[PDB]
């Protein structure tokens, strides 16, 4: 009785092939910068979930994010900003500029590049579907960079989504749980908000890859299509499973079960039980009907699947059909 290895269907090595220090941020010397060159001008508010300020650096004027990150490891600090770092400048992936300690608390502070206030979440459940097919291609675009520079992100909700209304310019934050993937690691299963929990997390299947971000994106689509916030609404770890299990079926679980041998709790299968497949159109409402086509339902349809090798791609939904018209954006600005 034991777990089956798995391997990542694409980037599988990508951290092999780059030198160590790369990706060995326990290793990583921190870099600081002056702290009395940034000056906090106001909380910017992460709804109580971090201390998220703006901030002038003196030193060339110019306005920036300071994040104070709450007191965690120092492996886990440092691993968050060596993926920056090695991040910075990719697509739609928030740029870090500096790394700063706070004089009257000795906490670890993160300098970011000009950012407006406008989370995902409270923007997300009243948007059309062209810029629910052009934010979500955007994600896609950071989550396919990240992952080929060897990165899970981890944490994929609409929360960690930053969208500046204006300019319709998306940044994918909060890589506090981001993760380099090596082939054949054992990763914490504690990672991801419960809603966006993949199967993999919730069976206890700790050697799973860059698939995870994937499943998330598809709890995130779901929420968007069908106006349901969340979609997969779990009260529980276990509870999470089963609102997963009451939509996909039990039988393709089972068999996600049996595939890489995963040994679940004989009670907790109990619970679970017998559930049908459902089919989407059964979600479809009045409300949401226009936010509804198959090609959205196809699209959804390969993210949301147990078997976390047998769901697309970032690259490979990128190239989906529900996105066929929206890469022809003409970047309208009003
Ligand atoms: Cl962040
Ligand atoms: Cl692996
Ligand atoms: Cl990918």
């Amino acid at each position: 009785s034991g777990p089956v290895p798995s391997r990542a269907r694409v980037y599988t090595d990508v951290n092999t092939h780059r030198p160590r220090e790369y990706w060995d941020y326990e290793s990583h010397v921190v870099e600081w910068g002056n702290q009395d060159d940034y000056q906090l001008v106001r909380k910017l508010g992460r709804g109580k979930y971090s201390e998220v300020f703006e901030a002038i650096n003196i030193t060339n004027n110019e306005k920036v994010v300071v994040k104070i990150l709450k007191p965690v490891k120092k492996k886990k600090i440092k691993r968050e900003i060596k993926i920056l770092e090695n991040l910075r400048g990719g697509p739609n992936i928030i740029t870090l500029a500096d790394i700063v300690k706070d004089p009257v608390s000795r906490t670890p502070a993160l300098v970011f590049e000009h950012v407006n206030n406008t989370d995902f979440k409270q923007l997300y459940q009243t948007l059309t579907d062209y810029d629910i097919r052009f934010y979500m291609y955007e994600i896609l675009k950071a989550l396919d960079y990240c992952h080929s520079m060897g990165i899970m992100h981890r944490d994929v909700k609409p929360h960690n989504v930053m969208i500046d209304h204006e300019h319709r310019k998306l940044r994918l934050i909060d890589w506090g749980l981001a993760e380099f993937y090596h082939p054949g690691q054992e990763y914490n299963v504690r990672v991801a908000s419960r809603y966006f929990k993949g199967p993999e997390l919730l069976v206890d299947y700790q050697m799973y890859d860059y698939s995870l971000d994937m499943w998330s994106l598809g709890c995130m689509l779901a929420s968007m299509i069908f106006r349901k916030e969340p979609f997969f609404h779990g009260h529980d770890n276990y509870d999470q499973l089963v609102r997963i299990a009451k939509v996909l079926g039990t039988e393709d679980l089972y068999d996600y079960i049996d595939k890489y041998n995963i040994e679940l709790d004989p009670r907790f299968n109990d619970i679970l039980g017998r559930h049908s497949r459902k089919r989407w159109e059964r979600f479809v409402h009045s409300e949401n009907q226009h936010l509804v086509s198959p090609e959205a339902l196809d699209f959804l349809d390969k993210l949301l699947r147990y078997d976390h090798q047998s769901r697309l791609t970032a690259r490979e939904a990128m190239e989906h059909p529900y996105f066929y018209t929206v890469v022809k954006d003409q970047a309208r600005m009003g």
